[PDB]
This record gives structure tokens, C-alpha cells and sequence, in this order.
């Protein structure tokens, strides 16, 4: 199941649905690469 969808992320332990969603550090949340 994909974790993320604008959920705030911890860059040192990024848990989002990779490789589709990654912690966008500047945005502060798990955003989609798409």
C-alpha cells in the first residue's frame, strides 16, 4: 500500500511509496515523482 499522499516525511528515514513517492524535503511531504 502506498504511503504518502502529502504526508509529512522524515528525510533521514523516508518511508513513502518508493519509487513513486519520495520525501520532498522542500515541500516537507511525500510527493509523487509524477
Amino acid at each position: 500500500d502506498c504511503l504518502g499522499a502529502f504526508r509529512k516525511c522524515i528525510p533521514d528515514n523516508d518511508k513513502c511509496c518508493r519509487p513513486n513517492l519520495v520525501c520532498s524535503r522542500l515541500h516537507r511531504w511525500c510527493k509523487y515523482v509524477f
